[PDB]
């Protein structure tokens, strides 16, 4: 079976884990539980292909940046997550993307841009701004809510679609 190696990155608190746990476990983690590095595996069907998703859920914290340089090397594709209610997380995307391109030594790494927490009324990042950013990177954009599960599969599965195309 094809194994797709997905890495979830971005600022602390954006919902990297909630996205991942919503995908793998079908449960929304309401809790505060900062990550160091966690890994997940789950068989899924994507466009009719039964495949395995290996997900590496990374810390958002700066403290673990050097840990990200090492353990993201074997990622095949990256979810760059921000929260639509947190403009700083959106600004920080640039730095996570650059790190990934460094780690893979490539300007064209399979990647998606993910605007999470779409369930929240207090949006500070307009959808068109993020769409535009994703266009400027040549990557897909997905809006999600880890809380309601909206877009959760779309975010991971669209990344798998990116991997397949590279
Ligand atoms: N309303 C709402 N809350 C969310 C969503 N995603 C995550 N959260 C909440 O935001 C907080 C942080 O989420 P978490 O998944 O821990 O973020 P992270 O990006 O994995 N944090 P870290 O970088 O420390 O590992 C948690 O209380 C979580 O329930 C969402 O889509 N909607
Ligand atoms: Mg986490």
């Amino acid at each position: 079976m094809t194994e797709y190696k997905l890495v979830v990155v971005g600022a602390g608190g954006v919902g990297k884990s909630a996205l991942t746990i919503q995908l793998i476990q079908n449960h929304f983690v309401d809790e505060y539980d900062p990550t160091i590095e966690d890994s997940y595996r789950k068989q899924v069907v994507i466009d009719g292909e039964t495949c395995l998703l290996d997900i590496l859920d990374t810390a958002g914290q700066e403290e673990y940046s050097a840990m990200r340089d090492q353990y993201m090397r074997t990622g095949e594709g990256f979810l760059c997550v921000f929260a639509i209610n947190n403009t700083k997380s959106f600004e920080d995307i640039h730095q996570y993307r650059e790190q990934i391109k460094r780690v893979k030594d490539s300007d064209d790494v399979p990647m998606v841009l993910v605007g999470n927490k779409c369930d929240l009324a207090a949006r500070t990042v307009e959808s068109r701004q993020a769409q535009d950013l994703a266009r400027s990177y040549g990557i897909p954009y997905i809006e999600t809510s880890a809380k309601t599960r909206q877009g959760v599969e779309d975010a991971f599965y669209t990344l798998v679609r990116e991997i397949r195309q590279h």
